[PDB]
């Protein structure tokens, strides 16, 4: 789906479907009034009948009107004469996109310049959200349906703005396209079943990506190299599986050579059975989304690759399959981490932090200005912050402050949890430097505490996306692509773009 | 224990025990060094033998040394030569108090001026913490023992500071004694068993308190009156018990006539079986702690009275006993709250938000500038923040910040959780305006959202103390008195005292 | 630590710390009084102030006193003037040791002659417990710790008795040293994590032990040898794992060629996941303790080796790792045991009885006079007898009675449970000769009943140490040395030592 920006009058442009907003009590703003006049008052005449209340996202569809160049006109409600909230705005757009998806229209024109969005500027912010909701809402994962699905009609959507703001709208389109494309890659990887989507499969994907872009080199470290580096924790996790582990390094050099890089570390547990500390059966299929941390890294890279952003970015994907078997790790195993700290593995289902901890030690060789790890780490985060808000912790306030502020602008929000010292004692072990679990209280936090012990060489934040990376049921069961919008926004901020 | 401040020389005072700090270097600050000189290096001489490494809270006790008028000299470790964190400083004080209580001295002097506590001034803050830990450490709940403890010898403690800081150390003792006195009261009500501590009992407690204080008037609304004001949620909660519910009003007029009051609302569920949604048996004895919200309001009120703070403070205590029986509330019951909103009671074990929502409506009549509800509300908060940090939510950023700030200075921390709108819809009911539960995701937060719907009329905040109000096991098992220090400190800030 | 015995006067000896007892009521026995009198009433003067009440294990530390040759004097409470229970006596000792271990002195003198121990000799039995408690208290397992505790200052302890008592206190110290040394070996083996401590590791340890001792021949039977001897039940347990089973034979000829040997059989399940009948995750790490039967025999052997007792001793260690996999035993498998009896494995988590049954058959070839198996066999036993007392069953009343008495004199107690015939029907199988479980009733007993069917050719006894072999939680969590004291004492009894 192509998305473009033009500065012509709404009435003038030839199209399968023209879309304009209507407020409560039949209130037409400037753009919409011009279309009414140009349609010889056909639009205000139908509105007099009361079928459209004007509530945000409500629609009434018209078919072609004399004096117009549009085959169809779609009236969408924009609510009272007030700024819309983010959420309300996005729902208005998806509701539009929803009527268009069911039309035999090859193209559509959105003439929604009169809608104001709250705390959002009228050209960039407004449309960043519209463009992202629209392109992300075309996402289809029909690849394992043996009935090849009916190919859609819609291929082109044009956005109309005034001349003055056109450049700013195009900047929003460019960015949202980048993010939208990164989210599709993320969602594809997340939705892919674990029999096909294993670490080696992920290794192959990184290599292919590396063969497609000039500024990106990829290096894959296998099971033996993981072990040889002294990554005892990473190795312990993966050893129980017939599919061996991979540590994938995706190095994009887009800034100056002396620029200290940004490092993204993503948990890539391609399936999580719990291991010997086996999970219950119910809903275990959703554990294919335990590599969504690694998937959000792929997607963020794919968007920056698209934007050719001027930064150095090193991606590290810690990938393993957590399986039970005759050679799997046992509860009670003590291993030596790459850092030289010893860890008693009291629960083999707290394995994300184990692969992550050696990878964080590994990230030191890059001398980063920031290291962010992204993981579907804890059940406790879902209890804490539910489905809507990413868990965020770090050893540097300004860095967490930056990530927080990026989420607010992307509309992909995080929320900070504290790493107080009182929480550290929960990881105490009678025998090793630390245990890998802190018990049933403060589960998101003690996981954060565990990781922080390995992130002391640099500025570091940690993102628990256990709640935000997929949807468990209903129609829209699947990966969401979060937090690609946040991380991409944070990198955009860093790039001054 | 009686607490006084003096500014005379440590070497000089007549006392059973003189306490001085000693660092890891086997270092001595000014005071300990003066004490050593007055004993011609006898203290340095013992340290040379090396039994005391001076880690925070390690102790070496000595008897009569020549030069000194102190019968005993207690040496306490202060650690690595730094300013101490709060926790460490408090553990130092507790170790001292531990040793002191096990001696037959009627009396002790603390000569601790040399110790620095990180980011706290040497006279007010430093001593607010010391004085609180020492006095709160005196607490004994031995009322149900046949073999009662036979009183400790220690009945007075003198703190030494220099002439100049004396007024400030003294204000710290004043406030600290009020707080420690409020906490003892809160802890007694908490620890009391639920066959003795029921809603009528707490009513009686509150009447006595009314009679004893001139500036305080107490009103007790019984079950019939609760029913008549149309409090459908509150009544539904208490109806299954033989012990009827009470709504207790303690109105303290300490400010001017038309100073807008502060309102504290306490959850006073004196026992929580869960009701028809019965809780499992294990650990249920701890549900006598489900009235720790109300208990912490009593305690803060006591502290305020002792301090004669110039503010109007209205305390509303929402008291019921949650019992299964032939007339108890069913899951699926629909009740009409005092606000007029209807609630479907899907789970009878989410009863605290039910007594609280009617009380929040009741708080509107006092025209408050801040309403703060305190409640042992959700096991989810324990999952979120564990035992160290109180959860905090509200409808007003400045009030929330004020409470956060008060926690930091009181060493009784809270931490904010968001009340985003997307959580709201987890309470939707096909039948009533809302349900009382939102599923297993973001439980602490959804309980806050439930509550915000009854606080739209004023500045409001909510503290979930399920994880900070008591200790589950060990010889430490019992009420902690949190959050009396934060609440008190906030009110002091509001009085500017 | 080195322990010596002297018969000199308490006051007359030069030490870093002299330890003497003080009664409840300020009371001093003879030895305490001579110290007091030599220090010319210093001690008594101090006592008069009332700091030390004299409850058992209470202490008061003094520093250097005119008239004595000790740098420090440690007073320890000894309670009411009666003879102490074992438990109170061992606590007093452990308090003393905890104090001495934080002091910077090279040695200590224990002058505790005046303390009586209920039902024990003032020379041998009293000091067996003292010397063991103090030597076993020295235990540290810190090999997986990056930051270690630097070696203690305390290296030597002297015990003062009167000359008529000396030879017997020395005999107590010597039996207790061997015991403690065996316990340390046992605790090391138990605490080692299962990734390191597997059947092949234990085999290597036995071979090393057989190299260090001329009187010991070791022999190691691997997986295929276990299979070829017809050990269908032993083999089924181990087949699931990447780590193969080992049956370890350690032969100590200390008696005449024609003395019937004593046989000790150890359950050595190095990790127990339950297998296909998989255990829950919670506290599974503790199952590294499932080789504590084997560990306790290793450690009894070391003690027997240290003491050179003149007996024939054969140790048989039945070692396997119980793991789930594509080749693991299934519930419902029927195997043929070495005895020719067939067993239906109805639950794979009842595996210890399976390795042991085959091994009991193997024990026959040595023509033993007694066969004692030692196993962490059943959760039922912890429900039956707690942490304090080992379960004991057998087919001979004299053997059982001998083990019971041994446990009493050693203060490592057991308790007999009945093997009534009525219980044997619980093991009936409609297909095989017997199933390996008999259900929710009499669970420790039916395991006993099970094993007795393989022990008919000799006098036999079975010890279920599931509750006495390790401590679950807190900072004492770890293997205990039990039952090394009982087993060693039983053999001392047999040897007439
Ligand atoms: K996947
Ligand atoms: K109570
Ligand atoms: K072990
Ligand atoms: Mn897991
Ligand atoms: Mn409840
Ligand atoms: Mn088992
Ligand atoms: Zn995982
Ligand atoms: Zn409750
Ligand atoms: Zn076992």
């Amino acid at each position: 789906m192509e998305l473009v920006v033009k500065s012509v009058a709404a009435a003038s442009v030839k199209t399968a479907t023209l879309v304009i907003p209507v407020g409560e009590n039949r209130k037409l703003g400037a753009v919409a009034k011009a279309v009414d006049l140009a349609s010889e008052g056909a639009i205000s005449a139908v509105l007099k009948r009361g079928d459209l209340a004007g509530k945000p996202g409500q629609t009434l569809l018209l078919q072609n009107l004399q004096g117009l160049k549009a085959e169809r006109v779609l009236l969408v409600g924009s609510g009272k004469d007030e700024a819309l909230g983010d959420r309300t705005w996005r729902k208005l757009v998806a509701s539009v996109a929803g009527v268009l998806k069911g039309l035999n229209g090859a193209d559509a024109v959105l003439a929604l310049d009169d809608v104001a969005v709250n705390n959002r500027d009228a050209h960039y912010g407004k449309y960043r959200l519209l463009a992202e909701t629209l392109l992300d809402g075309e996402y289809v994962f029909d690849r394992f349906k043996s009935q090849k699905v009916e190919p859609r009609a819609l291929k082109k959507v044009t956005l109309l703005a005034d001349k003055a703001g056109q450049a700013e709208v195009e900047r929003a389109v460019k960015h949202a396209s980048a993010i939208a494309t990164g989210m599709a890659f993320t969602r594809d990887l997340g939705n892919l079943p674990p029999n096909l989507c294993h670490p080696s499969f992920l290794a192959e994907q990184a290599k292919e990506l590396g063969k497609a872009h000039k500024a990106l080199k990829v290096e894959v470290l296998d099971e033996k190299k993981i072990k040889d580096l002294g990554m005892g924790a990473f190795y312990a996790v993966g050893q129980g599986s017939d599919q061996p582990p991979r540590l994938i390094v995706l190095n994009y050099q887009g800034g100056k050579k002396a620029d200290k890089p940004f490092v993204l570390v993503g948990k890539g547990i391609t399936f999580d059975t719990g291991g010997i500390s086996l999970k219950p059966g119910a809903g275990m299929d959703e554990m294919k989304y335990d590599m969504c941390g690694a998937a959000s890294v792929f997607g963020t890279l794919r968007a920056v690759l698209e934007l050719q952003l001027p930064v150095n970015l090193v991606c590290l994907l810690a990938c393993a399959e957590n399986m039970p078997s005759g050679g799997a790790t046992r509860p009670g195993d003590i291993v030596t981490t790459m850092s030289g700290q010893t860890v008693e593995i009291l629960n083999t289902d707290a394995e994300g932090r184990l692969v992550l901890c050696d990878t964080l030690t590994y990230a030191e060789r890059f001398k980063p200005q920031a290291v962010i790890d992204i993981a579907t780490l804890t059940g406790a985060c879902i209890v804490a912050l539910g489905s809507h808000t990413t868990g965020l912790m770090g050893n540097n306030d300004d860095l967490v402050g930056q990530l927080l502020d990026a989420g607010k602008r992307a509309d992909d929000r995080a929320w900070q949890l504290p790493l107080f010292d009182e929480y550290q004692e929960q990881l105490d072990s009678p025998f090793a430097d630390m245990g890998n679990i802190g018990g049933p209280k403060a589960g998101t936090i003690t996981a954060g505490c565990f990781l922080s012990r390995f992130a002391k060489a640099y500025n570091w934040a940690h993102m628990d996306i256990a709640g935000t990376a997929w949807i468990s049921g209903g129609k829209d069961k699947g990966a969401t692509g979060r937090p690609v919008p946040l991380l991409t926004q944070y990198l955009l901020d860093r790039a001054g773009a």
